[PDB]
């Protein structure tokens, strides 16, 4: 027993283990496209993702990580409003019981069917686990799934899931290509928050993509295929593994385009 997604120890639990839960720069938040602020001044995202080296996927018993060799500077994100170089370390997903709910962040109120968060670490602080005691230490590139057309460069992680069925598996998954999930376009949101999940700190600038991109009915539902629990305890569908929209507080979202 510990944190999750479940009737007594979801969301609105964690803050009595994760204090920061109701902190000043929470994560996800919903985007309110009238009110966020186009900045000219904000640089094109550059995402370098040629020279990634995928290593494994494991079911942590909250999500899917599919894990990057982020020991050289391989799969890079710059540019936009981050200073210096941030490296990917992992991709995961979050998704719903239903097509109508499953992305954490929320566009104009709207959820998505499930949110990619594609998870960088800031390389002047060195490993991961120092970003992320850091302010600036992480940069999440979120990115919208609605049901529609399939996504062919998903469906190699579609495929591998019933390998890593419950909490704790782990299975080789080399040279997959993270170019395969980006939208066409790179224009952006993003704004000062936090780690989506306990232990909920604040070291993330979010950079949330405004289009979306399609996967099919099956794909997602294969996802829901998933479990929460370890093999041989009882099983719970990983499903709604997303945190609602916290309080904006004292932030401004900045947009790349007008
Ligand atoms: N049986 C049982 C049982 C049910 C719920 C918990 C629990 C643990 C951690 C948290 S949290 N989210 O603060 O870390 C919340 C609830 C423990 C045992
Ligand atoms: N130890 C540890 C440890 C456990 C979990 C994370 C984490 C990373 C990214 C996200 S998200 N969903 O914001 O992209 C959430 C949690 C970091 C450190
Ligand atoms: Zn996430």
């Amino acid at each position: 027993h510990h944190w999750g997604y479940g009737k007594h120890n979801g969301p609105e639990h964690w803050h009595k283990d994760f204090p920061i839960a109701k902190g000043e720069r929470q994560s996800p938040v919903d985007i309110d496209t009238h009110t966020a602020k186009y900045d000219p001044s904000l640089k094109p995202l550059s995402v370098s993702y040629d020279q990634a080296t995928s290593l494994r996927i494991l079911n942590n018993g909250h999500a899917f990580n599919v894990e990057f060799d982020d020991s050289q500077d391989k799969a890079v994100l710059k540019g936009g409003p981050l200073d210096g170089t941030y490296r990917l370390i992992q991709f995961h997903f979050h998704w719903g019981s239903l097509d109508g709910q499953g992305s954490e962040h929320t566009v104009d109120k709207k959820k998505y069917a499930a949110e990619l968060h594609l998870v960088h670490w800031n390389t002047k602080y060195g490993d991961f686990g120092k970003a992320v005691q850091q302010p600036d230490g992480l940069a999440v590139l979120g990115i919208f799934l609605k049901v529609g057309s399939a996504k062919p460069g998903l469906q190699k992680v579609v495929d591998v899931l019933d390998s890593i069925k419950t909490k704790g598996k782990s299975a080789d998954f080399t040279n997959f290509d993270p170019r395969g999930l980006l939208p066409e376009s790179l224009d952006y949101w993003t704004y000062p928050g936090s780690l989506t999940t306990p232990p909920l700190l604040e070291c993330v600038t979010w950079i949330v993509l405004k289009e979306p991109i399609s996967v099919s009915s099956e794909q997602v539902l294969k996802f829901r295929k998933l479990n929460f629990n370890g093999e041989g305890e009882p099983e719970e569908l990983m499903v709604d593994n997303w945190r609602p929209a916290q309080p904006l507080k004292n932030r401004q979202i900045k947009a790349s385009f007008k």
